Parts: structure tokens; sequence; C-alpha cells
């Protein structure tokens, strides 16, 4: 049972590279636009405390430079979408999957397509987390790097990067600009609220160790869904809900383990830990994987 | 630091399913030729005695499908490579990447792009084990994925996936169909061997470590490479090779950390633990990040 992302293919076909002035970063060039962050626009004087209307206004189309590959894309319109620049250009992308943009809710999952110069470098799983941020890995450049799922031939768009916080988090919007969390693109300290574990996608990896052969941490118990709540909110996790023991359905019939049974074994290895032992190979109890990338890849 | 997989693109326009009789599985289409398991050619019966010689010269180009999604390639020619089928086909793929067939050593890490009827699943990082076996994510119908690495647009394919052992984890061959360890493509008990740390790797991570100013087990002694390859060896780590020595190269020099002082620290650790203090906020040692992964995620 490893992280697994989705294949990036219909992705990369879509990256470009946008620079204004001095700053370079990716974007999203899908039929004849291209998306991207709009901080783009900024010196290095007007990120510190940015007007973006103020700025955009004074904005030709001929100040940005769109690359794919080698070959310049011509700007020939402009607007701005939130916190998202939509360049319209004179050449539709003949790699353009079938998409949609969605905004996706906490302890939901997606792949990342880290992007440098409008080129791929690298794939990986992510989490937005409860308190809106995403443990990704991203360097200078990254920005206009996108976040995605993929059901049968359809890329669902829902994240687009913009930021790293001090504590080495990420920040970015969905495909409308719209950040998530209480984040904005300026260049100033910015901190999250506390963040927690995602409770049923704790359950979930639970249900894939045992799929995977291993039940150590079972136990005999059993536990009311309000009294584990309980406990998980003193641990600092997130309520399980009825909808989510109905979506860990599956994973309890194939396994034979009752929901609330993973429950009780659950809250036994929050209230007296995991002893030095490990499962799936972590000393941590993960919780980026949801119940459907559990069925995926299991099955 | 997370694992990061890279971009599968140029992977995925070469992925093609190879059907003989009712048994599909995945094949690799570079140039006009298809590269598969050879256990494709077998029956349920046969895989369990296969006599792959006098399978091959029963079949003929008419008994082989293969399939671009749902397109056939007309076969041409065929042959075996020790344990990889070539089959000759009349079209180039146009997809075809400049690339390399590399045999890679333990402790190398590669992505995997996981396929089933020749479609792409996901892509996930692995580390060929000591004992040369990969703790891949496989399902019924995995064989013919590949691993493979990518270097300035250059992939090199260095892993087709042919079976799984008892304990979980998956042995297969280079793309010239030299199985990596002792294992043999007939179902027949075998077992993968005991497997030790891949030393090279989590001398990787220590640097890493100090890269983010994370370094409290840095100490004021050193070795001699002899004198901790026999210590190491004590506590199931493999031994440092010179070429191991020269891949810690960069980052040695990026630290000012030299790699015999970084293998006292690793020695001290080894001999009287962690002390309940962490290492990259892990109470374990990862060995499944590469001197080349380290430096690839922070540049
Ligand atoms: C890291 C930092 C001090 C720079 C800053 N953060 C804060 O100012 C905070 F405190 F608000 F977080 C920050 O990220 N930015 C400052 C400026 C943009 C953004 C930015 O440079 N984005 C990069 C896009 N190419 C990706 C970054 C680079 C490092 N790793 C990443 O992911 C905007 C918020 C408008
Ligand atoms: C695991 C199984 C008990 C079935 C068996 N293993 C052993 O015999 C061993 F133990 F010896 F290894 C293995 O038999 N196979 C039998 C036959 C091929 C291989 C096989 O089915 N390969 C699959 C390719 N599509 C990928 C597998 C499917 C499950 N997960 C995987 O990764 C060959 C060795 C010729």
């Amino acid at each position: 049972f490893r992280k697994m992302a989705f294949p990036s293919g219909k992705v990369e076909g879509c990256m470009v590279q946008v620079t204004c002035g001095t700053t370079t970063l990716n974007g999203l060039w899908l039929d004849d636009v291209v998306y991207c962050p709009r901080h783009v626009i900024c010196t290095s004087e007007d990120i510190l405390n940015p007007n973006y209307e103020d700025l955009l206004i004074r904005k030709s189309n001929h100040n940005f430079l769109v690359q794919a590959g080698n070959v310049q894309l011509r700007v020939i319109g402009h607007s701005m979408q939130n916190c998202v620049l939509k360049l319209k250009v004179d050449t539709a992308n003949p790699k353009t999957p079938k998409y949609k943009f969605v905004r996706i809710q906490p302890g939901q999952t997606f792949s990342v397509l880290a992007c440098y110069n409008g080129s791929p470098s690298g794939v990986y799983q992510c989490a937005m987390r409860p308190n809106f941020t995403i443990k990704g890995s991203f360097l200078n450049g990254s920005c206009g790097s996108v976040g995605f799922n993929i059901d049968y031939d359809c890329v669902s768009f829902c994240y687009m990067h913009h930021m790293e916080l001090p504590t080495g988090v990420h920040a970015g919007t969905d495909l409308e600009g719209n950040f998530y969390g209480p984040f904005v693109d300026r260049q100033t300290a910015q901190a999250a609220g506390t963040d927690t574990t995602i409770t049923v996608n704790v359950l979930a990896w639970l249900y894939a160790a045992v799929i995977n052969g291993d039940r150590w941490f079972l136990n005999r118990f059993t536990t009311t869904l309000n009294d584990f709540n309980l406990v998980a909110m003193k641990y600092n996790y997130e309520p399980l809900t009825q909808d989510h023991v109905d979506i860990l359905g599956p994973l309890s019939a194939q396994t034979g383990i009752a929901v609330l049974d993973m429950c009780a074994s659950l809250k036994e290895l929050l209230q007296n830990g995991m002893n030095g032992r490990t499962i799936l190979g972590s000393a941590l109890l993960e919780d980026e994987f949801t119940p459907f990338d559990v069925v995926r890849q299991c099955s």
C-alpha cells in the first residue's frame, strides 16, 4: 500500500510558462485560455501590499509572455477572476483534456504536478488539511502548479499553488481563484489555524492495513459513535459523521470489521500509542488516504 | 520531505496491452517494438512448470493481440530475450521519448506507472531493496508495468513487473529481461531473502536534515570506511561502496560535513539510539530517499 498519485500526462500537456516583468511562474493552458496566479504582475515592492485591480488595469497584453515549450503564445486579452489571471491566447491547446473545475472539501485528496518554468518536475499525492493548508513540496517558481483528480479521462482541477507559510505548509486557490483558508496573496507573515487529523482517513488507512495482512492494532472492544467522537475531539481529530461510517461500508464489508469496531481500535491507539510499532511502515497514524483512495488501490 | 515520483506522461504514451489467449498484460511500445513479460504466453497450467522455448516455438505472430487502447497494432515478429518478449509491430510509436534501458543497483529509486489492460492507473516511488525486491502496489494484470527515472527529457527504464512474493513484495526484470535477484518466472515456492537497510540513503536523509537545520546528531568523531562497513553489517545495514561515497559528494560539499564524519554520526545513532529525539520530525531513519532524490527536491 503506497501513496499513489494519478498519472500526470493529461495535465503535463497543459503546463506553460508565464512571465511578467521580473517574475516567471507556471500557467495552465486549456483551450485558448491560460490560468495563472495573479501575483505574477507584482514587482518586489508591489507584492508586499498589492492592490490587484489597480495593478492589473495598468498592464497591457504585451506585458505577458506565455511560452509553451519553445513556442511563444500571443496574449490577446486578459481578465482576473479573484486570485487567478485568465490570459486569452490566439492558439488553442490541442492537448486539452476533458476537464472540470471543482472546489474540494477538507480531507479530500488530490495529485499535485509540481512544475518550474512551465516544465513538469514531480508528482505526488496531497490532502486538503482541515485548516485548509496542504503539506506539499514546492520551491521558488512553483506557483501555478495545479492539483487534480482523474475520473475516466476527465481531469477535475481543484488546486492552484500560490504560497508557502512560515511553518513549511502550503496554500493556494481553486481554479476560480478563491483561496482555501484564511490566506491572502500578499507577502506578509501569515499563519494557519490549528490543524486537526482527518479521522475518516485514518480509519480507511487502518482498513488498508488489514487488507494487506496486518491486524496487530485490532481489539475486541466496541464503541458508540458519540463516545468515539468525544475521544476523537479530545485528541484533536475531526468528528466522524454517519456519512463517513457509510462511506467506510465497502471496507468494513471486505474485511468483516465493523466501522465502530475499527473506531475502538483507533481509540486504543490514541489512548495507548503505538508503543514503537509501525502500521504499513509508518510510525504515525496516516490521514492522507480517503476511503475511495484505499478502494481504488486495493481493488 | 515526501516521496515524489517523476511525471508519468512520457511513459503513459508508451503503454499498450498484450493478450495471448485469455491472458492480458501490459507492454511498452518504443519505436516499432513492444516489450512485455514472456509469461504472457503461458496458460494457468503452463505457469506451474513452463518450458518457455517450447511454448514460444508453437506461437506465431498471429497469436499475439497488441492494442493501444482498442486499436490493434499488427505484430510482424516475435522473439524472447531472457524473461522478456519483444514483439515487432508495423507502426513506430510517435510518442516514443528519448530513452535508455538501464540496470539499477539496490538502494536506487524509481517511479512506477502501475497499469492494467494497458491503461495507466497510478504512479508512485519505489526503491530497489538490497534483497532485490520492491515494496510495490500491484494487483492481477499489472505485469508489464514499468519503473523509470527521467533525466533531461530522457527516460531511463529500469524495471518491468513480473511477480509477487508471499511476503507481499514484488520482483521483476530490467528491460533486457534479466531478473533482479534470484527469482524465476514460474509459479513455484519462492521467498524474498533477508533484507538490510540502505545505508547510503540513510546518510542522504541525514544530509537532508542538516540542510534544513536539524543537526543535533552531528558528533565530533570520524571513522574509516572499512571500520564503518564492518560495524554497519552488525546492525543489518548495507556496507558502502566507493560509488556510494561519491554519490554523497554533492550533499557533503553543500553542507561541509565530510562523508566519513556523517558515517561516524550514523554509527553513534546505531550504537546508542536516538534517545527519544527525532530527525526531520521522525523517530525512524528513512532509507528510500537517494542522494539524487534529496537534491532533486531542493533544486
Ligand atoms: C515563501 C514566502 C516568504 C515567499 C511567501 N510567503 C508569505 O509571504 C507568507 F508568509 F504569507 F506565507 C510566499 O510564498 N510568497 C510571497 C508572494 C507569493 C508567494 C510566493 O512566492 N509563492 C511562490 C510561487 N512561485 C511559491 C513559494 C516559494 C517558496 N515555496 C513556495 O511554495 C505571494 C504570497 C503573493
Ligand atoms: C502472486 C502469485 C501467487 C500469483 C505468484 N507468485 C509466485 O508464484 C511467487 F511467489 F513465486 F512469487 C505469481 O505467481 N505469478 C504467477 C506467474 C506470474 C506471476 C503473476 O501472476 N504476476 C502478475 C502479473 N500480472 C502480478 C502479480 C499478481 C498479484 N500481484 C502481483 O504482483 C508468474 C511467476 C509467471
